[PDB]
């Protein structure tokens, strides 16, 4: 028993990452097959970052510009063109320790392991959710560019996120491994910011099984509620609308615990209308909304990856 | 900036761990050299668990009654010791994914990453804390025995824990890597249980600073106390005793952001007589003790591991 945050062990992504360097820029970069994947504002400048024409950027780059450094030995760059909003610079070596992978864009509302890098170096590995509103609630200072977000399925890595910059609530804004941006941002200068953001309704019900699964028990109640009652509710505290799929998805946690999914959303009405009176949920006294019914499955079942 | 929990890379454990099979018990093993080190209550039955002599239990034992798989390779065992409450399986292959590492115990308030894993396979990885009453608050379920906690310094690996056993209240107990169990637990069956814990005030003091550094402004104040009074407050809400040195180690979070650590205390004791008011902090709504100051600095500031 017990319920953490848990990321993916991140090996597999670890022999992946490498340092790009250009002109004063550094950042890291994801190393597959004989490709080095990384953002492309690498190649602005600090007045380049103001409203960049990135195609006249490059086309007045080198593969010489682009150092890559993958550990201690360096990579020589043969190729490099756009993507989006990401740069793929082709070496002379394809990485041998290039796992099985997949590029997959995630939804708002699922969750994945961040392993965040500095110079090429990894230095910590957590989970975050993809907000509503696009943003991850992450961990990143300078450098941290081109750190990659991803999950794993069995051998196979799915890389989901590659990480641009931060946002002035302190939220932070990137792509998928296309190039293509999570939400409405850019990688040129403006006053963007995240936007309004909701919770997310059957995260934080999979949290609530994940409770009971624990032995947190003094939420429950014999209450129900119907679906469109609870999901006025919903509305009213900011809460994402409650679907019949994810009623759906909750249906294994609902019979592994025997409380009905209704039943479960009518404690969680309380819970909104009422606090929580000085008590805790899984160590928390606030309703986490950050793991998935799959994250829960896996940390309350304990399936394995190789 | 952000700030979440966050646990150490996993590639260099994740290349140690192997799966221990004896009689009908699975469970995992650490790989370091020609050496597998296993938790000792591998070697016991479901009725040799009720009040072992372990020694002679292990006396009955042929080399070849422990299957050892590393990945698709089984490893031949040639030898077999007890070091304390871990086995010693030697092998006659040396791990050729060996980091360098060190055996290390940790303190009750100092925090590690856990690699979860099952027959041999890592499964997820987290941060945890070894509480004051030497548990930690993992997430394991059966078969995890022989996870290892650890951290990483630069490329060294300091392995801090070996799980053994979950107690009543869901919170796990294990040993060093000596095989010297944390706190007053044993291998063999009893009801012992927790015992009372407190909260880790240097940490929550921490992740004060942690929170100020993030823009969490709203609990500070120019109020300030003295170490003996806010001493007398911890006490009533059994939270730790503060000491000069906890003091002396807060010097760089309090001379980064410019508040006085005895500043800091006046608002935590100000956080504990009057809650938060529906407020959050680094988006808890609880004081959170398992960030040490170390943890605070390696985040709100960036080093990484190679
Ligand atoms: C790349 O390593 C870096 C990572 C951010 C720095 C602080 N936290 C981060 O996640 N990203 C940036 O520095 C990006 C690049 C610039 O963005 C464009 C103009 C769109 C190209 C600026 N930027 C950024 O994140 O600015 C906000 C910021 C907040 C805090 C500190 C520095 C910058
Ligand atoms: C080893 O993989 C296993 C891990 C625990 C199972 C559930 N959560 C765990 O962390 N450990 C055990 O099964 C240990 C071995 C036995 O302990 C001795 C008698 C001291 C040798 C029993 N045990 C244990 O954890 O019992 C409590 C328990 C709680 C929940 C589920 C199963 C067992």
């Amino acid at each position: 028993s017990g319920f953490r945050k848990m990321a993916f062990p991140s090996g597999k992504v670890e022999g992946c990452m490498v340092q790009v360097t250009c002109g004063t820029t550094t950042l890291n970069g994801l190393w597959l097959d004989d490709v080095v994947y990384c953002p492309r504002h690498v190649i602005c400048t600090s007045e380049d970052m103001l409203n960049p024409n990135y195609e006249d950027l490059l086309i007045r780059k080198s593969n010489h510009n682009f150092l890559v450094q993958a550990g201690n030995v360096q990579l020589r760059v043969i190729g490099h063109s756009m993507q989006n909003c990401v740069l793929k610079l082709k070496v002379d070596t394809a990485n041998p320790k290039t796992p099985k992978y997949k590029f997959v864009r995630i939804q708002p509302g699922q969750t994945f392991s961040v392993l965040a890098c500095y110079n090429g170096s990894p230095s910590g590995v957590y989970q975050c959710a993809m907000r509503p509103n696009f943003t991850i609630k992450g961990s990143f200072l300078n450098g941290s560019c081109g750190s990659v977000g991803f999950n794993i399925d069995y051998d196979c890595v799915s890389f989901c996120y590659m990480h641009h910059m931060e946002l002035p609530t302190g939220v932070h804004a990137g792509t998928d491994l296309e190039g293509n941006f999570y939400g409405p941002f850019v990688d040129r200068q403006t006053a963007q910011a995240a936007g309004t953001d909701t919770t997310i309704t059957v995260n934080v019900l999979a949290w609530l099984y994940a409770a009971v699964i624990n032995g947190d028990r003094w939420f429950l109640n014999r209450f129900t509620t119907t679906l469109n009652d609870f999901n006025l509710v919903a509305m009213k505290y900011n809460y994402e609308p409650l679907t019949q799929d994810h009623v759906d998805i909750l249906g294994p946690l609902s019979a592994q615990t025997g409380i009905a999914v209704l039943d479960m959303c009518a404690s969680l009405k309380e819970l909104l209308q009422n606090g929580m009176n000085g008590r805790t949920i899984l160590g928390s006294a606030l309703l986490e909304d950050e793991f998935t019914p799959f994250d829960v499955v896996r940390q309350c079942s304990g399936v394995t990856f190789q």
